[PDB]
């Protein structure tokens, strides 16, 4: 049988911390009160309706003279072909040989996965008679994230710092992934350059089945001017001897 | 026949048949070579004329009154005009 | 179109606290790159194949002298009949006019709800040229 | 005939002011002496080397046993097939119809001319015997140039200033493609954010045949911060106050 794709979103923090998660998915199954034979051998007759085609032709008139010849889906076999007797079958498929039923998967997301990353769910798909199923693939789909951005086991984020903060240093706070508190420092008498960047090692990603090994955290540091008139022109020149 | 049976598709195995009017005789079911009629009709054995008809309307006509102007309506070969 | 009835399985717990849950569900939706139309117009063609039949008979020999004719779906159009290329609808549904897409619900479990109690989303079931979804 | 094709390589200040420029071409003309009938009528004969084909067929043994036919111009008249004694012609083309002359063009180069635009001189290409001379088109190639960058009609430079200038106004100079020196003036109390654009109006390119309206220069602004320990400590403080 046909695999079943299926995209499932996962955050930054599902999969630095890792996260367990139930799918429910419809899927078709042999009807459990006839094992897909549709009905009792010779309970299988051909749709009258149709004669075994599946489809008939309807004819829609548009003018005196203009007929339109309309393919649809037997009404009476509902494009299978075959009629089967509920009683030969049951109150169940209808002569269908499959049942929809809904199953709840559990989905295990391991630390330092993927965007793109498959999870195989082995003879999961749909089921059809005299067909092994195919499986269902959940392909792992990363979400945007406000703060933080990935590259690979590494992570990038802006934060935005005070002039005053990159020339005479600075603390700041912010909460990682797995949130905790980090306190980053600077120490006083070093510049922050406008746009430059700095790395906070082993604050990545972790990696996938390493998952005591991660990446860095990569900050570029955006730097705030004070604004349009902020000193009184006296006071540029003790700015400027400084 | 004067009309083409034209098939359209509306999806794969629906087939719509439209009569439409024969684009090769406008309807008639006959053809005439332009050099047998003339650069004119077209075999079509009456041409479209522009008639101006002089209409008195006398004192003390009623609403609903009718004018009648004898045979000066559409032409056809082997017809004798109506009103 | 056809309901869909999926059972929720909740306990005693979610019945009496409360519950929001999210249920995955794959269900066919119109195909975004070709509005179901399948393809252009004009791009819809009769399946060679079955003659817009959806099915073929195959022909299988059981002895010299018994042939069982089997009714099998046509594996040239899937059984819908009608042809589209790829080019004329898109890579996605294949001439098929609708597309599997996984959609996820937030159920709420109200506190006190009942055993067979039915939780109603409109409209949300598998989608079909020319025909209005049904819930 | 075919028309010939030259890059003319121009400076935004030759694109500005206007150039007038010589350029020295080698072309074919009809030799004056035999005005291209080669030669006398009678004196063109088929070259007897290469049988009027032009081209001889040569032997070279790369083993015995293996020979290669190269193809090789007829040395005898030097690939036309025909041969024009001296005497018939002039002691100037011999027999090849044309002699290459070098003509200086006098070529003008307007104010606000673009980037691939074509000067063409026509029925100044090479000259053959029965065949009207195509033209010579002179592509206009604007170099890059050190401090502006040309969009359109429009000017752009990027000029570096320091935190003090950024915050406190500034005044700077610089020299414009015409030679003169523009002080731009910017206003103390106002701020410079660090990559911002501003712009001198009427300071850019000249349009071309209306040299009268021209484009605007815009500036953007490069903030320098103060390196690494540029102030003590002690001081941060007064700054922060400010
Ligand atoms: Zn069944
Ligand atoms: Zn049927
Ligand atoms: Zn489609
Ligand atoms: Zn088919
Ligand atoms: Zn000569
Ligand atoms: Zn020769």
């Amino acid at each position: 049988g046909e695999d079943m794709m299926h995209p499932l979103k996962v955050s930054l923090e599902d999969l630095y911390n890792g996260k367990t998660t139930k799918l429910q998915l419809s899927k078709n199954v042999l009807c459990s009160a006839c094992s897909g034979q549709g009905g009792k051998s010779g309970a299988v007759q051909k749709c009258s309706a149709c004669r075994g085609r599946g489809v008939r032709i309807m004819i829609r008139q548009l003018a005196p003279g203009m007929v339109q010849q309309m393919q649809s889906v037997c009404s009476d076999c509902n494009g299978e072909g075959e009629v089967i007797n509920e009683k030969d079958r049951c109150k169940k498929c209808e002569g269908k040989k499959v049942i929809k039923e809904v199953k709840i998967l559990e989905v295990h997301v391991d630390k330092g996965m993927k965007h793109g990353q498959r999870i195989t769910f082995t003879g999961e798909a749909d089921q059809a008679p005299g067909v092994e199923p195919g499986d269902i693939v959940l392909l792992l789909q990363e979400k945007e994230h406000e703060v933080f951005q990935r590259d690979g086991n590494d992570l990038h984020m802006t934060y935005k710092i005070g002039l005053v903060e990159a020339l005479c240093g600075f603390q700041f706070t912010f909460k990682h992934l797995d949130g905790r508190q980090i306190v980053v420092k600077y120490p006083p008498g070093k510049v922050i350059e406008p746009g430059c960047v700095r790395v906070v090692r082993g604050e990545g990603m972790p990696q996938y089945r390493n998952p005591f090994e991660k990446g860095d955290l990569y900050i570029k540091f955006d730097v705030q001017f004070p604004e349009n008139n902020w000193i009184n022109p006296d006071k540029l020149s003790e700015l400027e001897d400084l």
